[PDB]
């Protein structure tokens, strides 16, 4: 494996970007009759969870390439506006269920969701994102904005950490606790 | 002789000042200096990362690109947004998309110093050195621009254009027209 701290790379940055371009084409098609324009009527991107800044930064630029202008708001007026909620990972769906339900109360013209990583096996309630870049199984991943204990968000790929990473850090946490 | 001037890429811009490629080239140069400068600190994921404090809403683009480049150069980070975890005894690098009057960074740095970080430095994507209202020098600057209003690379005009990949001069046409519309509202 490329990374000394990982056992597996699941998706490279290049694979993610290729899938993101395919999703951007669909979004450009789906919103083509919405008359989106900078200033007068951008697509409102609502980015949810701290780590989603990486995905949001790459995705709004790719959407711009495909002719979909955006404004961004972070959750870490939309009445009559088109809203696309972005999140780095969708797992239990408890976050997005709450965010979507709250945004609906402001009566946007439409609301859809776009997630970089779906763990469809992780649900605690039923929830389907309109747009999914990639799926993973029920494993804990880091990278592409996703962290372990606030570290590793900067890893360019989505990866599975080595067990020794959690073990060393637990032990150091114990150590610092006693001292 | 007759000079030929090609038209600008973007219908809303007068001039592209820095392309995404130029920005990333300069960010790699800066990342090498940062790696050299923090090589004496024994930084590590989890036990001792560099705390990146990202300031202002539009700085998410710069921050996303910069933490990944720093990772390539072996500088592990953790990111915090001001648009705060304990920083006492930690190295802090404050990131900001643009530095102009310096009033934001002066306040942010002074506040953070109260928590006694191990060190504090600043890294900015665009410095407008002629815009100062107080003296201020960033430790690390990706690019300088003259006193003109730019958008792109996370910088907005009234919340639009952050997604433009290049840093560009916004056409006066755009904000004169839109400004009167906002007045009308
Ligand atoms: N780093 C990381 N990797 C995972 O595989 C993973 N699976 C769940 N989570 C925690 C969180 C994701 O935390 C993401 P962040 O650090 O705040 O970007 C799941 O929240 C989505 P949901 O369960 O409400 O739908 C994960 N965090
Ligand atoms: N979009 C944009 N372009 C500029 O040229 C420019 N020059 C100043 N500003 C406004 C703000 C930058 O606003 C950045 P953002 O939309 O919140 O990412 C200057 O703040 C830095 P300082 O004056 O405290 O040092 C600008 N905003
Ligand atoms: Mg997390
Ligand atoms: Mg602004």
């Amino acid at each position: 494996c490329k990374y000394d701290f990982a056992t597996s790379v699941l998706f490279t940055e290049a694979e993610l970007h290729t899938r993101m371009r395919g999703v951007a084409q669909r979004i450009a098609d789906d919103y083509s009759n919405c008359n989106l324009k900078p200033l007068e009527n951008p697509l409102v991107i609502v980015s949810v969870l701290k780590g989603s800044f990486v995905f949001t930064a790459d995705m709004v630029r790719i959407l711009g390439d495909f002719g979909v202008p955006t404004r961004v708001e972070f959750l870490r007026d939309i009445r009559g506006k088109h809203v696309l909620v972005l999140e780095d990972i969708l797992d239990t769906a408890l976050t997005l269920r709450e965010v979507v339900d709250s945004l609906k109360k402001s009566e946007p013209a439409s609301i859809k969701t776009l997630v970089a990583i779906d763990k469809p096996g992780g649900r605690k309630i039923p929830f389907t994102a309109e747009y999914v870049v990639a799926d993973v199984p029920n494993v804990f991943v880091v990278g592409y904005g996703l962290d372990y204990d606030q570290s590793y968000r900067e890893v360019r790929d989505v990866v599975i950490l080595k067990p020794s990473v959690y073990e060393t850090w637990g032990k150091e946490l114990e150590r610092r606790k006693a001292a």
